[PDB]
C-alpha cells in the first residue's frame, strides 16, 4: 500500500521565493533531471510494484525529484537549504535501504556527486523574488 505522494502545497504555511531557489529550479534540477541515472528518482518509489520489503517502515520520509520539482514550482520551500534537505533525504534513503555497491546505489551516488557540484554554484547571498 503506497501512501499518497508528499505534499507539494502548503495552504497554511509560508510561500516564499529566492534567487537561490531560482537557481535550483532553473539550473541544478535541469542538469539533474537530464542525467543518465535520473529516471528512478523522477517519481515516488513504487515499493509495491517493486516489492521492496518494509520500505515505508524503514524509510520514514519518502522523497523524489518529482516531488522536489513541484515543490520548487509552488514555492513550498522557504529557503534553498530547505530544498537541499529533500535531496539529502532522497539520496540517504537509497543508501539506507540498499546494499552498498548495488546498481540503484551507484546511480544515486553519481546523481549525488553531480548535485553537490551544482549547488556549489548557487548565489552566496540570498535575495527575495517578487512572488
Ligand atoms: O522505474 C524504474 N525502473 O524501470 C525504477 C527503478 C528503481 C527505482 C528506485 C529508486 S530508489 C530505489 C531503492 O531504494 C531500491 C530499489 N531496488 C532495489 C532492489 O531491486 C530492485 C530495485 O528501487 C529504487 C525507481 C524506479
Amino acid at each position: 500500500t503506497n501512501p499518497p505522494p508528499p505534499e507539494t502545497s502548503n495552504p497554511n504555511k509560508p510561500k516564499r521565493q529566492t534567487n537561490q531557489l531560482q537557481y535550483l529550479l532553473r539550473v541544478v534540477l535541469k542538469t539533474l533531471w537530464k542525467h543518465q541515472f535520473a529516471w528512478p528518482f523522477q517519481q515516488p518509489v513504487d515499493a509495491v510494484k517493486l516489492n521492496l520489503p518494509d520500505y515505508y517502515k524503514i524509510i520514514k520520509t519518502p522523497m523524489d525529484m518529482g516531488t522536489i520539482k513541484k515543490r520548487l514550482e509552488n514555492n513550498y520551500y522557504w529557503n534553498a537549504q530547505e530544498c537541499i534537505q529533500d535531496f539529502n533525504t532522497m539520496f540517504t534513503n537509497c543508501y539506507i535501504y540498499n546494499k552498498p555497491g548495488d546498481d540503484i546505489v551507484l546511480m544515486a551516488e553519481a546523481l549525488e556527486k553531480l548535485f553537490l557540484q551544482k549547488i556549489n554554484e548557487l548565489p552566496t547571498e540570498e535575495t527575495e523574488i517578487m512572488i
